[PDB]
């Protein structure tokens, strides 16, 4: 078994009214620390995932590295207590993108924000980026996640696409169709649930576990995925690409989409 938080962190959480999140489909625990002067956010991952891209210990390193680079939360407190990586952070600036256009019907504005993140990422210098997440490192991690049954291979939200009938089939296809990689700055989980906007621009990025070096089509692929499922009109997928000023590599896009199927 295990535990949770330390005494120190048990003080702050007591001082703020705590509310338990339910927006994190991940193995992490997320709590909002409602406060009088502000709100703080606590996120915790158990040992089983240490060293993995879910380990907040890593999300924290990356969160520290983006200071003065991208709009990310401020690392307040971090600790390893009872085989748990606990991160205390400040409340992202802005509104959740999913809740800024929740009613939606502002397709082009979403497409803009997505395309804005992309251009933005292709600005962060990865000369000193802490982690490299090339397919090699990622297929490595996946394999590992499967061997230790650390991944949900039964009840996930598959894409209606995934041509495969079992986990290893997919793994194999990935480990076998690896596109060439042009390393840029990758978020690792670009989606309206992990992005914050304000007054019309992006004002915050959170959920930075797989943040680091990675092919450029990785994030783009994700935006395509979201765009398609949430708007469902090839029309705005094209527009997205027009705003990016790039031609779609449907092979890479598909590929990278699949790579996320088991995470
Ligand atoms: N939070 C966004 C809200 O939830 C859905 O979006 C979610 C959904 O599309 C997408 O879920 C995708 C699936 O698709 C894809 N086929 C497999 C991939 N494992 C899964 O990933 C999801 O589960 C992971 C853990 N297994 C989490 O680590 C990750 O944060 C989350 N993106 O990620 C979004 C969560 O962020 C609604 N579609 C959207 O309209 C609504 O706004
Ligand atoms: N620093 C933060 N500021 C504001 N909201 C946050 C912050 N950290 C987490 N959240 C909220 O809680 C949810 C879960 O956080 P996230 O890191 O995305 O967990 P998971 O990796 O499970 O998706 C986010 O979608 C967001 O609603
Ligand atoms: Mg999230
Ligand atoms: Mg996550």
């Amino acid at each position: 078994a295990k535990m949770r938080i330390s005494p120190e962190l048990k003080k702050l959480i007591e001082k703020y009214r705590c509310v338990k999140d339910t927006e994190g489909m991940s193995p992490a625990k997320v709590y909002k620390l409602v406060g009088e002067n502000e709100n703080l956010y606590l996120k915790m991952t158990d040992s089983r995932y240490k060293g993995t891209t879910y380990d907040v210990e890593r999300e924290k390193d990356m969160m520290l590295w983006l200071e003065g680079k991208l709009p990310v939360p401020k690392v307040l407190h971090f600790e390893r207590h009872d085989g748990w990586s606990n991160l205390l952070m400040s409340e992202a600036d802005g509104v959740l993108c999913s809740e800024e256009y929740e009613d939606e019907q502002s397709p082009e504005k979403i497409i803009e924000l997505y395309a804005e993140c992309i251009r933005l990422f292709h600005s962060i210098d990865i000369s000193d980026c802490p982690y490299t997440n090339s397919l090699d490192s990622r297929l490595a991690e996946l394999d590992y996640l499967l061997n230790n049954d650390l991944a949900d291979v039964d009840c996930e939200n598959w894409e209606e696409d995934t041509p495969f009938k079992d986990p290893r089939e997919l793994y194999d296809f990935l480990k076998t169709e690896k596109p060439e990689e042009e390393l840029v700055f990758s978020h690792g989980d670009l989606g309206d649930s992990n992005i914050f906007v304000k007054d019309g621009k992006v004002s915050g990025f959170i959920d930075l576990g797989r943040s680091g070096r990675a092919d450029k089509w990785y994030d783009i692929a994700f935006c395509v995925r979201s765009i398609r499922e949430d708007i469902g009109e090839e029309q705005y997928v094209e527009l997205f690409f027009d705003l990016l000023g790039i031609k779609p590599d449907w092979e890479k896009i598909k590929y990278y989409i699949l790579l996320d199927e088991l995470f």
